[PDB]
C-alpha cells in the first residue's frame, strides 16, 4: 500500500485499491477524471478564447467597441482537435491570433478574459493554477504594463474571493518573457523588475511565483537569457520555469537547471534519448510539464496502440525513470482540451497506462507549484478528496 | 558679451552688468537672491521637518495619531546653523530622527511631507527640484515600497498641477540607495528593480530620473555594487548619481565615471588633490553637487577669510578648472537652511566670489539636471528671467 | 491522517497515533529509538575510533606494525558526551590526531577502520550511510589516492555482501574535497578529478555518490561535477555569513547544508531553503560540543537549537553524527539528545529527521526502493501506559 | 533671444535676426559660410591629396622619389562629387590609392600631406581641426610609429606657430584602431599604447587629444574593441570616438557609449530606428558627427525635396531630438570638397534648414571637441565673431 | 626592464604608463640598448597584460615579502 | 587560435601550426619560449596540400625551413 502516491488514499477498500491499478479507460472515466481535484501549471492566458462563442463573450465586452479587430477567418485543420497530421509549432502559434494581443489591449476585454478564465478552472475542478502571462504585450500609452498586471491579478483575486473556499481555484501569475527579446535586450532585463516588483506587493492571494523564461527555444535569445543576471530574481524567492521543446538541445536543458537554477522544464518530450540528463532531471527534483494535446498537435504521435514503441509519447518512460511529470493544458483556446481531457487523452498515447498513475502526475504537480507553505498546505487538504470510484470493477 | 552664461543677460544695461561681475554681499543680496529662480539637485526628503514648528505640522496630519513615536530630544550644536566646530556626519544624521524612518509611515504623515516640503520649494522659487526618497524604508506589512512611492509621486503631482505655470516647481524623484543599512545584493537588488518600474509607469508631470548611489563611502557596500548589473538601469534611461561624501578615495570616484557610468558627484570636496581626475570630471562635464552648509557643519572650513587658502572652499577653485559645480540644501531641516541661504554663504565661505558665479551655478545646474528634452524647455524659459539689481549706485 | 510522512503510519490503532503526537522521553523512549531504522548522512571515516579502546583495536591489526606512530595525549573535558562549555572547533578537530591520516596511511589499519565502521553501523539499526573519506590523505608513494579509494569501498562492499540483505546497511562513499584557505589548491583539483573518475567506476553496491566541501563557508571547478551526475554537500559550519549558502545553492548547486544552524537569521534564505527542498544536517552532540546550546530549557528562547524552528518552516532537517569517536556519541543518542536541546520535540517528529534524510540521500532509484521498504517497518511501541 | 546658441548673437539688430531663422540657400550663403569660424572634428590625414593637382604637389616633394608608387588609374564615378548612385564603403574607400600609406612613408611626402592640409584648413577658416591618424601604418625599418607620429604632431605645430592668433586653427591629433581582422591584434595594442606615451608627451599646441576606434565598423574586432581593456586611456585624459558601423545594429552602439565610455559616435544615422537609444544619447550629450559628402556617395539619400520623408537625411530629426550633431568632411580628398561645401548641402539634404541650424551645428562641434579648458576659451572667442549678413532681406 | 609595481591602494595610472611606455619602446629601438621586457612587482592583474603578450614582451614577476605558492 | 593556445591554455606544444608565419610576432614569441611546433608532412599535404618537388622557396611552400631559420622547434610525425 506504500506506492500508492497520498497519504489518504491507503484507507480505502481493498477492492478499490485493485481498481486504482487498472489501465484507465478514455472513454468510461470521463467522469472520475472530471471531479478530481486538478493542479494546472502550464496555462497561457493569450490563448483561452481564441475562436468560437467565447471569442465573442470577450469581444461583446470590450470598453471601445470601435477599436477591436476585425475577426479573421483562421481555418481549423480537420481532425481537430485530433488532427490527423500534425501542423507544426509555428501554425499552432498563428491558429489563435483573435485573441491575445490585439483582442486584450482593452479594460473590457481584458476582463472578460481573466474572469471567463476562472469560470473554466472551477468548471474543470482545479484547485491551483499558474497562469502564464505577459503583461508587457497588453501595455497601451496609457496602461503601463505594472498597470495591466495589477489589474489581471485584481481580476483573479477578485474572482476567488466571491468563491466559496471548498470550491476556490488559486490562481497564481507567471510573468512570461518571449518574442520581442530577439531585437533588444532591454526588454529581457525590463520585464525581470516587474516580477522582483510584483513579488512585493502582494503577499497573500494572488501572486507573481515565479518568472517564465520563453523564448529559451531560440538561440540567440538564449545568448541574452544568459548574459542576464538572474540572482535578483532568485533573491526575491521567485521561481524560474523554461520553455524547452523544438530545438532539441541538451546542452541546453543542462544550462538551465545549473546555470539559471530552473525549477520546471516545459515540453522536455526528447528527455529519454539522454540517459545521463534523465537521472539528472530525476534525482534533483526538476518537474517536466508535458501537454497531451497540445504536442499530438505539433508534434504527432501515436494513437491507440497496443504495446510500447520508439516513438510512443514519453510519459510512461518518464514515471519509471522517477521524474516528476504534469499534465496540463498549455493552450484552453488554441487547442480544444480542458485538463480533464488531456488527462483522459493520456490512455490513448500512453498504453496500458493505470488510474494510480493518474493521480501521480497530480501529486507532482502539487509538488512542482510555485506556492508558499500556507498555499501548500490548503492544496494537499484538497487533492485528499479524491472522488470514488464508480463502477468499483 | 564675452563670457556669460544665461543669453538674456546680454540686452542687460552696463551698469547692471558691471555689477554682475562684482563679489556678491551676503547680507545686501539677500533679496536679489531670494527672487532667483533657482534649481535643486540634492534635496533629501525625509530630513525636511526634523524639528521645530515643522516638526510638529507633520505630526498633527498622521492617520493614525496613536503609533507616532514620540518626539526623542535632539539638542542642536551650539551657534547653529553654523556651528562653533564641525560636528561629523554621524552626528549630523543622528539631528533629524525625529523624521525619517520612524514617522512618514503613517499615510497622513507622509503626505504632510510632500506637500510641506513642496511649499517650501515654491518659496525658495525653485524652478526645478529632484528631491531623494527611499520608498524600502517607509513601506509597512500593508504598505509595499511600490505603493510608499507611488503615493510620494502622487503627493507631488497634485501639488504641481495647483500651481500656475508660471509659478509651479517641477519635482522629479531619484530613488536612493542606501548606506549601511543597505548593501544586502536582495536590497540593492529591489532597489534598482523599483526604480525601472517606475521609470516607465509614469512619462508625464513627476517622474523617477534615476538611482541616487548612497553609501558609496562603505568600502563594504562596494564591489557589491559594481557586481551588480546595471546595464537594465542604463538601458531604460535612468541616470546614476554617485553620493562620494566623507573621504578623499580617488580610486572610486574613477569607477563611479567609467564603470557605474555617473553622471553626477555628491559632495567631492576633495578634487582638487589629484589634478588628473579634475580634468576628466571637467572635461566629460560631471557635475559636482556641493552642500554649503551641510559642508561647513559635517566637516568644517574658514570663513570670511581675506584671501584664498589651503583649506578654502572648493567653489571657486572647481570653477576655474571648468567643473560643472551646482549648489544645493542637502537636508533643509537639518542644516536649518534654505537654497538662498546656500548660496548667500559662499560669500563667506568662497572669498571674493562674484554675483556672476552664483548665476552660473544655476546654469550648471539646469545643464545638470535629469530632466528630458520637455521639461529643459520650460526649465530654460524660467531660467531667463533674473531678478533686475537694486544697489547697482555703490 | 495525511500527515504522516510515510502511508504506513496512519493503518495503526487510535492509541499508537496518539503516542505519537506526545513529546519524546528521553529516557524511557532509549529502547524504542535504538530499534528504529536510522539513516546516516554525515558520517566522517577519519573520526570513527579516535581514543579508548578501539583505537586499539585499528592499531592492533595494522599490516606495518613498526610504522604506527606513538599514541598521543588526548585529554577528553569534563565528562564529554556533553561538555561544560564549548571547545571550539579547531580545538574539536585535535581530539581525534590518534586516528585518521596517521593511523589509516597504513593497509592494515585501513581494513580495520572500514571494518569496524560498518560494525557500528550494524549495531545502531541503520538502513542508509553516506560515509565521507579523503583517500588523498592516505596516499602514499606506492599508494595513489585512487588506490586508497579503492580499497575503502571494496571493505565497504565486502562487508555489504557478508551481512543478510535483511540487516544489510547500504553504505555509499562522498569524497571531501576541503578548501584549504592556505595549502595547496592541486587536492581540490585531485579530489574532484578522483570523484569524476570513481562515479563511472561502480555501479552497484558501494558507490562514489557526491562530493563533500569543507572550505568555501569555486563555482567554476563544479561544472564537471554536475555533468557526471554527482551531488554535491557544503559543509556551513564555522563562521555566520548568509551569502555562502546564498553561492551554494545557487552557484555550486548544493544540495544539501551542514550544520547550517543560523538560516532563522535571514528570512529569504529559510524560504529558499525550504521552497526548493535543500536538506539541512544537523549534529546534535558535535553542535553541541562546538559552540554549545542551552540543554533542558523549559520554553523555546532566542538560543534555542533550530531544529524546531527549522521543521516548522518546512526545512527538510536530518539529524546526523559527524564525527562518531570525536563526538564520542552513537546516532541514537544524538536522535535522544535532541529532545534535551528541543523542549517539545515530538516522537513523531524524530520520525520526521529520518523521512526527510531518505529524501536528502544521493542514492538512485534502486537504492532508495530498499530503503524505503526498510523505513516502512517502523517498530511499534513499548512503554504506552502512561 | 532665450534659445540663441551664441550669447553674442542677441546684440544683433532685430532685422538680422529674422534672417538668421530663414531656411539657408545653398546658392546665395556661398559668401556668407565660407566666412563662418568653422569646427572640423572628423577628417582623415590620409585622405586630402587623393587625386587631383594636390597629389602631384605632394608627390613633387618626396624626399626618396624612386620609391613613390606609380601613379594608379582611379576612376571617380560618374557626376563626382554628386554621384548618380552610391557607390558603397569599399569603393568609396579605394578612391583614395594615390595616396595614404604609399606616399606617407616617405618623409619629404608626410611634410606636404601635413602642412597642405593646414593650408586648406585657414581657407575654409576653420578655428579648430581635430585631424585623425594611424601613425603606424607610415612606420618602416628606420621609422618607427613613435618617429612618425613626432613628425606629424611637430609639422602641424610648425604651421600652427606660423599663423597669427586670430587666424591661427588650432589642430589636435586623434589615433586611429583600424580593425586588423584577427590577424592582428597587437596592432590595436600598438595603437593604444602609443596613444597614452603621447597623451602625456605634449601638453601645449598640438596634442594627441584621443583614439578613433575607427575600427568599430566590424564584428570580430569589435569583440576585439569590447575585450581590450579600454580602461588606461581613461585614466591618461584620451577620449574615445567610434566609427557607428554601416551595418544597422543597436547592441553596438549600446555598449560604445556605455562599455567603452565613448564621448561622439561617426555616422550614426540610424538612431531613430531604436527612440530610446536617441533619447540616451540626447540626454548624455555624446556627439552625432555626421558627413553630408561622405553620406551622399557611400549610402545615398534624397536630394532637392520639397518635404522630409521616410529616407530623408536624418539632420532636421536629430536636432529636434535635442541631439548633439555636427557637420563634418570625413575625407576631404576622396570626397573632393571641403567644410562649407558640406554645410551648403544640408540645404539640400535636409529641406528647410535654417541659417540658425548651421550655427548650432558649430556650437555642438565646440563643445563635443577634445579640447582642454585654455584651447576652448579660444575656441569660443573666436566663434563670437559671426559674420554679418549681406543680404539681409 | 620597465617595472610596473603594485601600489597599496596608492595610483593605477603608472602601471598602465609604465605598459604603454615599454610597448612603444619595445618597437622604438632595434639595435644597442632596447626594452626587453617588463617587470611586474605587485599581484604576486590578469587583464591588464594581455597588450604586453600580444606585441612580445618578456614578463617577470617580482615575488616578495611573502611566501604564498599561489 | 595560436595566441591562446600559448597565452590562455599555456601550450607547451602545438599541433598543425602551419600559419605561424602569417604574424610575426606569434612566431617571436613561439621561437623565443620554446613551445615545440608537431609537424606532420603526410598528412598536411593530404588535408591542406602543397607544392612538390619545387626548386626554390615559394609563397605556399611548407613552412618547415621557414620555422627552423626562425628559431623554432619542429618535429615532424606521423
Ligand atoms: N510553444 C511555445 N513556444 C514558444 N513560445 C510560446 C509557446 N507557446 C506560447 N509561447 C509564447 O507565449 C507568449 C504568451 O502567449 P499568450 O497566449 O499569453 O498570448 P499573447 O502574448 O497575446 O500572444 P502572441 O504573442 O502570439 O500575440 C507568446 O508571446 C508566445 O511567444
Ligand atoms: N545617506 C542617506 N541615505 C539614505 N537616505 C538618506 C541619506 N541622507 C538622508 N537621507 C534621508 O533619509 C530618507 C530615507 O531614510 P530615513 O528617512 O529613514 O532617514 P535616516 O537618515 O535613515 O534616519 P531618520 O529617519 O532618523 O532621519 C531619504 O528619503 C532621505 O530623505
Ligand atoms: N567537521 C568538519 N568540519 C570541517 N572540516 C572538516 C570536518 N571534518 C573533517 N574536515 C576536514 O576534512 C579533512 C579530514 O577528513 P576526514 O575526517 O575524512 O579525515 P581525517 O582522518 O580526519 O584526516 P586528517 O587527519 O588529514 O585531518 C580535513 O580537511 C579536515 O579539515
Ligand atoms: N569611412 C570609414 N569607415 C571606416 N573606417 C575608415 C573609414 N575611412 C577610413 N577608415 C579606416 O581608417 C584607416 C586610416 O585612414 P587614413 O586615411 O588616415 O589612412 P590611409 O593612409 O588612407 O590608409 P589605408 O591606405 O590603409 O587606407 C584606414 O586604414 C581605414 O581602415
Ligand atoms: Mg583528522
Ligand atoms: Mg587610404
Ligand atoms: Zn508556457
Ligand atoms: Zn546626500
Ligand atoms: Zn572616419
Amino acid at each position: 500500500i506504500s506506492e500508492l502516491p497520498i497519504p489518504a488514499l491507503a484507507a480505502w477498500p481493498p477492492s478499490h485499491l485493485r481498481w486504482l491499478h487498472e489501465p484507465l479507460d478514455p472513454v468510461q472515466d470521463k467522469a472520475w477524471v472530471q471531479a478530481l481535484p486538478k493542479v494546472e501549471l502550464h496555462c497561457h492566458l493569450g490563448g483561452f478564447a481564441t475562436h468560437g462563442e467565447l471569442l465573442h463573450k470577450v469581444r461583446q465586452e470590450a470598453a471601445n467597441p470601435e477599436s477591436l479587430p476585425p475577426v479573421r477567418a483562421i481555418p481549423l485543420p480537420p481532425g481537430w482537435p485530433i488532427p490527423e497530421e500534425p501542423i507544426g509549432l509555428e501554425r499552432y502559434m498563428r491558429l489563435g491570433d483573435n485573441n491575445g494581443s490585439a483582442l486584450l489591449k482593452d479594460p473590457g476585454c481584458l476582463r472578460a478574459q481573466c474572469r471567463l478564465l476562472y469560470e473554466a478552472l472551477l468548471a474543470d475542478h482545479v484547485a491551483y493554477a499558474e497562469i502564464r502571462c505577459s503583461p508587457a504585450n497588453y501595455a497601451s500609452a496609457s496602461r503601463s504594463p505594472w498597470v495591466v498586471l495589477q489589474e489581471i491579478r485584481n481580476h483573479f483575486q477578485q474572482a476567488m474571493e466571491e468563491t466559496p473556499e471548498d470550491r476556490r481555484c488559486h490562481v497564481n501569475l507567471l510573468l512570461t518573457a518571449t518574442r520581442e527579446e530577439g531585437g533588444d535586450r532591454s526588454r529581457i532585463a525590463r520585464h525581470l523588475a516587474l516580477a522582483i516588483t510584483a513579488a512585493e506587493h502582494w503577499k497573500n492571494g494572488c501572486r507573481v511565483v515565479g518568472v517564465d523564461l520563453a523564448g529559451f527555444e531560440d538561440r540567440t535569445t538564449r545568448a541574452a537569457m544568459f548574459a542576464t543576471d538572474f540572482e535578483p530574481v532568485h533573491r526575491v524567492g521567485l521561481a524560474v520555469t523554461v520553455h524547452a521543446g523544438e530545438n532539441d538541445d541538451v546542452e541546453g536543458i543542462w544550462q538551465a537547471v545549473f546555470k539559471l537554477s530552473a525549477r520546471r522544464l516545459g515540453h522536455a518530450l526528447h528527455l529519454s534519448r539522454s540517459p545521463d540528463l534523465l537521472r539528472v532531471v530525476a534525482e534533483r527534483g526538476i518537474a517536466v510539464e508535458l501537454c497531451p494535446y497540445a504536442n499530438l498537435q505539433i508534434k504527432g504521435f501515436p494513437l491507440d496502440e497496443e504495446q510500447e514503441g520508439s516513438e510512443t509519447y514519453p510519459l510512461r518512460g518518464y514515471l519509471a525513470a522517477g521524474v516528476a511529470v504534469t499534465l496540463n493544458t498549455d493552450n484552453l483556446g488554441i487547442s480544444q482540451a480542458s485538463l480533464t481531457d488531456n488527462l483522459l487523452l493520456t490512455a490513448r498515447l500512453c498504453p496500458g497506462i493505470t488510474r494510480l498513475e493518474v493521480l501521480k502526475t497530480q501529486v507532482f504537480a502539487a509538488q512542482a507549484a510555485f506556492a508558499n507553505q500556507a498555499e501548500r498546505k490548503a492544496l494537499w487538504a484538497r487533492l485528499a478528496q479524491v472522488p470514488v470510484p464508480t463502477d468499483t470493477e
